């Protein structure tokens, strides 16, 4: 047995066996993966050179060179844990502790990379079942011990990081509770241990003919319980609904008892989005759907960002909407084509041909997907394609199943490579009305570029649209520079374009009732 | 100015100017409406004779002057403070005012008001004009320790507005003068709406601005937005427009400890479905939709209930669903045709039942709304499934009128109560597996328990909602007056076929925190 915390990078993203690196002789960048031989990416080096000027090397510290204060001691608590849990279910070695300290924001990565580990948990517990979680929480309440559940640790808001250090603190790693317990194909529901990781969930559901359909960009390295405790957004939500809609019921172990769910109050909304501050979700009954009989993904190009946005609007107004759509601005478009694996070219050829008639400085890629019954897919496809025709979309063709849409999963791998070579990249996500969209998009990019160009520093910024609403979009900025304010600059300008409480007392009452001792992820 | 409570029947349903009545000496039953007087329904007398055996015995309700209501309690300091802020026309404590703010519209309610049994009246009715006036009232009620119970249409059937005890001075806050749409945002597709607005008034005001809400409970005509919110009522176009909680973007709620405003935890769900126990909703921002370009409603006949249910199942599995569907069992089908003042529908049904025994034939009404292209796609998909299940087409008729006859049914209850009869309902969710046997067994058990006694009884059902593995089955059962003997019998057989709490302590802390003195609809 290797635990997930050992298989996922302790100072970067995702699988330890998957990473970008440079190949001899010429410094070609290549993607190593566990299943496939290293795949060269011939254009990527040239792209990084163009946009941001040998690559300077800035390796992270090795784990033996990282100092972590010894764990606190709580002999009597630990004794009671020892009497119930197996030895392999309790860890306090350095690796264990570091990996249960940090999420995956840039702030986390920077800090772990330079060895700044100021508030590790004292102990990691890996329970096997709901009944073991109940015992652990019983004991944590009895002894006044802080508990912080962790799934993938992919959050970017510091949600798993211990805040204080007065009490003994335990990280409850949920990832050994990773079984689909049953699938009811008549109710179309599945009961699922929430420590399960995205691709493991989908693989186990597929075996029974079903799927969940929740697809955040962190799909590969985040868990069902994490999705539920954060209310994360998914990129097939137009078809399958938001996570809160997919959640029929779930069990929550709290300091004051297990809370069970089945015109009055709908109590699931008290726990969804609570970030481990109100107890530990253990098992969830989720709404599933039959594996779709038709799955079709298509790429398109638009002469400008304005044409794409226009199609986005018209598609939404026609009321016949794709399962997934994403629109890439010209910079993210160029990055998408610069990332063309020579191993493992037809659409790269269509893009090169297109950019002879239309300026590449302006060309946007769109990826559009459809799933469902053949008849439904056919109707939706034909409806959207007709709207695409009216907005000067140029078709790049299909490719086959879902893999046009699983290339967003590779992006965080690029961040690690950048961090290793004197660069950083960060993101800002905003909702913005169509009225302000093209003006904020243009102004944010020009402002950010010029602020670094005016100091003699290279800097690059792209954007994509991932979600559309009645009167707006979700706009996602990615911005990169060289290692030496930039967050504040993007934030100020987002606010300057309309881009995105007695309830405190209601929450306080819930929290004091549910968690009298404030042991649950105290904030 | 006439208040809504003066325009709605104080001892029956709906508009004081609309009712069924018996013409004399002919005995023909007729329907009066404020637009046309005494429209004969030539088949309805014969239907009533057939099913429940010809002179109708008369059982008139008591006149209001013959009804005793204990005088209001007095609370001079409280009332003095109210009198300083509220206009005299806003405060009522006459008998009519007290009676119409005591009872809902359940059978138990109607029975009690009709024999003059008024045990628990509020002491005062307050009709506020604005959010700011509700805030003052709730402040004053908390200061003086005065129970407050908000009311909309008073259409609920669970005793939700009926004062429970008489220790404290009790006020009914009639929301119905707060009945304006305050704005419509047609780019966002939201409207801000004072929640005392009645259903048809809401849709009329929204239509003026090119939008619609689409929430449609069977009580639509005489219930309010605030009632829908505070009860999470179900609506019969929800497959298309979503549930009331999905339509609710935000709202303001005035509580004994402050006004709770809405834009982690999604707090709206603490208040939706709270039945006035956690404060008073005053204004809501609701999701609206453009008035649809196509609205098409069709009728179909099926040779048996089993065929109809089959079509229901296969329609849902096809994933292409109508806006509204209802399936009427053979007894409710017969009632629907016997309720005839369209004449072409009767003609087709009469012809069909020459080929198929009428004792088995079920009517279905199926509607589609949306963009023409969407309506066309859904119509043609559903029509073809309907072919596979022996559905016979009755045609259309024009707009939504096929679908607004359900609004007239409670008017029939009043007429029955005036003629030595009663009628009640039980709704249940039930799996497709148990559906047909619960349907057959409930109907048969119910008639036999009365026929064994030498007493007429009639029972029908319809299906109003379908789910993945089930339906919502609605029973309507009627007999002669001589409720609790036959309701229990139904209640038991539903419980038989699988027909449709540490959270209590969560609720208690919310309620103790929000409403320390327990003035909000104390239970
Ligand atoms: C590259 C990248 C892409 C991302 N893309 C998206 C995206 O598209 N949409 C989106 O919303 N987010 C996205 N995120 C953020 C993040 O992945 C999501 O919030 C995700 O839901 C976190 O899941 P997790 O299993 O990693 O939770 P963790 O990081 O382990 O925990 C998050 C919170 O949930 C709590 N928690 C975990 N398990 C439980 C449990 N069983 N019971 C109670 N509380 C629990 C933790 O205490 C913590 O407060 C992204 C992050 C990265 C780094
Ligand atoms: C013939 C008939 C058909 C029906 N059909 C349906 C149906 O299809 N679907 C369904 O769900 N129900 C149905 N019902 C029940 C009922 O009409 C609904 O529950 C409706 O939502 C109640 O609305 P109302 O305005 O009359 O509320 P009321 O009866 O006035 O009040 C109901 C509850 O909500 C509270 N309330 C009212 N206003 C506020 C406010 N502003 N703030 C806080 N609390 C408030 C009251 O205190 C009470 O607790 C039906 C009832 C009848 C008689
Ligand atoms: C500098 C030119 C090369 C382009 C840089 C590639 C962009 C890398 C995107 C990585 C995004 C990972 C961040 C996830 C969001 C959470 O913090
Ligand atoms: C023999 C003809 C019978 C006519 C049937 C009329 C159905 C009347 C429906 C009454 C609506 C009742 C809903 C509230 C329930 C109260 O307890």
């Amino acid at each position: 047995h290797i635990d997930l915390y050992q298989q996922i990078k302790w100072n970067g993203w995702g699988d330890t066996r998957k990473f970008l690196h440079q190949l001899k002789p010429s410094g070609t960048i290549a993607m190593t993966t566990p299943e496939v031989s290293s795949v060269p990416l011939p254009s990527l080096r040239g792209f990084i050179k163009k946009e941001l000027t040998v690559l300077d090397e800035t390796p992270a510290l090795q784990i033996e060179n990282i100092h972590v204060d010894p764990p606190k001691q709580y002999p009597e608590f630990v004794r009671e844990l020892k009497a119930f849990f197996l030895p392999d279910q309790l860890k306090d070695d350095k690796l264990a502790r570091i990996t249960h300290t940090f999420g995956k924001s840039l702030r986390d990565l920077i800090r772990v990379r330079i060895g700044q580990v100021k508030n590790a948990p004292d102990l990691i517990v890996l329970p096997h079942s709901h009944e073991e979680v109940e015992r652990l929480v019983q004991l944590a309440h009895k002894y006044n011990v802080v508990i912080i559940p962790m799934g993938g640790g992919s959050n970017i808001v510091g949600a798993i990081e211990p805040v204080s250090n007065e009490r003994f603190t335990v990280s409850i790693d949920m990832r050994r509770m990773n079984k689909v317990l049953w699938v009811d194909r008549r109710e179309m529901t599945a009961c699922i241990q929430v420590g399960i990781m995205g691709p493991e969930l989908e693989k186990q559901l597929h075996k029974q003919g079903v799927s969940l359909g929740h697809d955040p960009d962190s799909f590969e390295f985040s868990t069902l319980g994490g999705w539920l405790a954060t209310c994360s957004s998914g990129h097939q939500s137009d078809k399958y609904g938001d996570i809160e809609d997919m959640a029929v019921s779930f069990r929550t172990v709290t300091p004051t008892g297990t809370l069970e769910l089945r015109a009055g109050i709908n109590y699931k909304h008290i726990i969804l989005g609570s970030e481990g501050t109100l107890g530990i979700i253990t098992e969830a009954v989720m709404k599933v759907h039959a594996v779709p009989q038709a799955v079709e993904y298509y790429g398109f190009l638009f002469p400008t960002f304005a044409h794409a946005v226009s199609a986005l609007q018209q598609i939404r107004s026609s009321e016949v909407i794709p399962t997934m759509i994403r629109v890439y601005d010209p910079e993210e478009t160029q990055l998408s084509f610069a990332w063309k694996p020579s191993k493992g070219s037809a659409m790269v050829k269509k893009y090169l041909h297109y950019i002879r008639s239309f300026d590449f400085k302006n060309v946007c890629l769109s990826i559009i997907g459809f799933e469902g019954p053949k008849k439904v897919v056919d109707f939706h496809r034909t409806s959207v394609f007709d709207i695409l025709s009216k907005n000067a979309a140029f078709g790049l063709g299909s490719a086959p199943g879902k893999t046009w849409a699983e290339k967003r999963y590779d992006l965080p791998y690029i961040r690690d490579f950048l961090l290793d070579h004197n660069m950083w990249v960060d993101v800002a996500e905003t909702t913005v009305s169509y009225a302000n969209l093209q003006t904020l998009w243009k102004d944010a990019k020009q402002t950010f570029v010029k602020h670094f160009k005016d100091q003699g520093i290279p800097a690059w910024i792209c954007a994509h649209i991932s979600h559309t609403y009645t009167n707006g979009v979700c706009l996602y900025f990615i911005f990169a520079s060289k290692q030496n304010e930039a967050k504040k600059l993007m934030t100020d300008i987002i606010f300057k374009y309309g881009g995105s409480r007695g309830w405190i007392n209601v929450y306080r009452s819930l929290k004091e009732t549910i968690d009298p001792k404030d042991i649950c992820n105290p904030r």
